């Protein structure tokens, strides 16, 4: 009966109407692949060019993926293989609307996101006019689809960075409902507003513009992304209660300190006998909680990722952090913020290497995304 | 029916007990670890040393590979996951030895490979004193058990070059029975000899040395690691015919020119009506069979790469080629020569980048591998 369950997410194929696109909501596949691109040279550098360029990668990736989702990669590489829930996300950045001289398209919710204390950012690991994100429950499927999309848009667009990412599959799932682990060990999605709930709806959607010029966003949601490296070598070096301190919950149950099970509320005021706060003044989850950042909310779909050792021996593995909001100001910024201002003990184990945002626009019936922006 | 036959790699323990060690024979899981290490510098540059700091990282090592093999991981990394056939291989570098001042402890298998006109190789991925491969049918597993094994021998080990690798899951196989394809999307591995059966086992296995001073490796396997790029980008300008003309076998079903099924056998003197021979004369099978070899062949498992793309546009991703044999000189290496000095088809798709030799001693009792030499 768990066997069905264990073998879903690799038989079945995505919902292609979720909405805004397949990639934010339902359940996420255990692979991921995301792509950010630039538009080539020198289409780029005229305005009428990069309009028509957009245009021609826009639709290009848009009809490929309902070919996708239809029926999985057309390449001999994925021949035998089940749909593995295939789901492809197109998304569009805030400088291909300045390469199209397009600023009066441009919502406030697209304004670049600020600079932080704690960044330790790799120029050519951010940004990107265009992006594609790509996942599936299989790594074949998803490499066949990701080389399809890449090469479909050849030359206009080219790959400025991307990055591949994982979690537990289904089917080594005890229990494939349970929620992702990252590679810290800790339970990761546990406050996300549940996927039935209309408030997972408010919190990914962005609510309709009262200019029409920026009605192209309208239902859709903001991306940001983070790659986010893991300081591993130092964490190890904590024991279990202090790395549970970083955090504010329990390494095992997931449970908040205070409480008993994953699903229990973070209880910020619980204080011990001697008046000590139990879960501590630094703590990830305190910092980040709702009510200390004017009731700010996100949708955090993150992935695992493992790139290996570099140069100097340091492992590059870490989160492929990924929020999705309406409005980045009410949702990753003002959070953000009050993780670097406030001093989260997490800072000093994380260090954030790569970053973008991006608009990912729902489009109606007969419609590529980013139609309505390119077309008006 | 077929369903749990799809859930079964990840429902399984791997045979901890496999000969010479686990990682060779056997249903291979859908990801691999390879990491390469060298010793670090305290540990190295001093052969009394060197040879503690060898017994302790193939000690450790052992001792949490039986753990693992038993158990899974111990971090919270991997709690609630299935057991998905976890399997840890431990080999040695001919440059440990050195290390150790025990060169003459090097068994003739273990000579460096040649280099071939062909090689483009990154020297910051070749070689390594140490090895290790670790496998998992889920990507979580394996990453929970491969931070633990570095972990565990950090600082006396350091890492020289590491590559993750992948195959399609059982649980998406439509057959999960069958073989696996590569990123070119061919059929990979149909020629191997059967693991059922004597000719796998006489082409693994390192015979019986002469010599004590050799015999640790008596009964172990030599694998050679390639991480071999394909030029993905020239090889979509081919239609699927010529594709088919690279490798001697059609890609829908796997079978020989000329063939039907996977499992037909090769002909090599058929031609056509035209007097064109039906495999060509440059085609990767006819080049590499073992016939053209003087009877040299391997099992290769390998597992398919990508690392998207480098900094110039280059597509990183391609074929991490793991040839298993008893003996290097009668295995991948007379077979290499014939592809670079023949003109294999395939030469102007791939650039082999990175490359090393390890020795894979077998397996006994209360025993780690490599005891015989390091003690
Ligand atoms: C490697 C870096 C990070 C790690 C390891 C991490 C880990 C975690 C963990 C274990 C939890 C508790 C379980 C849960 O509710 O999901 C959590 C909660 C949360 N994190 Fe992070 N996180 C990271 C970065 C970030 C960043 C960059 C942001 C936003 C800017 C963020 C925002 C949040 C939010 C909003 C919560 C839920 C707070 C609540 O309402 O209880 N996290 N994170
Ligand atoms: C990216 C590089 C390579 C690719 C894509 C590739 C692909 C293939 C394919 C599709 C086959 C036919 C199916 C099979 O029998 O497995 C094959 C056969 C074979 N390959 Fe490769 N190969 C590569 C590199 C190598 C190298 C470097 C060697 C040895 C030095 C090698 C040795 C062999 C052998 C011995 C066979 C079986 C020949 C027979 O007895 O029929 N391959 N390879």
């Amino acid at each position: 009966p768990v066997d069905a369950q264990r073998l879903d997410m690799a038989r079945r194929r995505a919902d292609a109407n979720a909405a805004p696109q397949p990639g934010i909501s339902g359940r996420a596949p255990a692979f991921v692949h995301v792509i950010a691109f630039d538009l080539a040279e020198p289409a780029r550098a005229e305005p009428a060019a990069a309009r028509e360029g957009a245009a021609t990668a826009l639709r290009t990736w848009a009809e490929h993926a309902a070919r996708l989702h239809a029926d999985g990669p057309e390449g001999a590489a994925s021949a035998g293989l089940l749909p593995a829930s295939l789901m492809v996300t197109i998304g569009i950045g805030g400088s291909l609307l300045e390469a199209m001289d397009a600023a009066d398209r441009r919502p406030d919710a697209l304004a670049d996101l600020p600079e932080f204390a704690t960044d330790d950012l790799r120029p050519r690991w951010c940004g990107g006019d265009l992006m594609l994100q790509v996942g599936a429950e299989d790594p074949m499927v998803l490499a066949a689809a990701v080389d399809e999309l890449v090469a479909a848009t050849a030359p206009t667009t080219t790959v400025r960075w991307s990055l591949r990412g994982f979690r537990r599959t289904a089917a080594a799932a005890q229990d494939p409902d349970a929620t992702p682990r990252n590679l810290m060990g800790q339970i990761d999605g546990t406050a996300n507003p549940a996927q039935d709930h209309p408030l997972f709806t408010r919190t990914v959607t962005a609510p309709p513009a009262d200019d029409p010029a920026h009605a192209w966003m309208d239902g859709g949601s903001y991306l940001v992304v983070r790659r986010i490296r893991m300081l591993l070598d130092e964490w190890r070096r904590l024991d279990v209660p202090d790395r549970e301190r970083v955090i504010g919950r329990h390494l095992d149950t997931g449970a908040p300190l205070g409480g008993e099970k994953e699903t229990d509320p973070v209880v910020l005021t619980a204080r011990d006998a001697d008046g000590r706060l139990v879960i501590p003044e630094d703590a990830h989850v305190r910092l980040a909680n709702p009510e200390n950042n004017l009731g700010a909310r996100m949708v955090r779909r993150g992935y695992n990722y493992d790139e290996g050792w570099r140069d100097d021996g340091v492992r590059d593995a870490g989160l492929l952090f990924m929020a999705w909001q309406g409005n980045p100001a009410t949702g990753f910024v003002p959070v953000q913020r009050s993780l670097v201002e406030q001093g989260d003990a997490l800072n000093r184990y994380t260090r954030h290497e790569g970053s973008a945002l991006f608009a990912v626009p729902a489009a109606t019936a007969d419609r590529y995304p980013g139609q309505d922006l390119v077309e008006g």
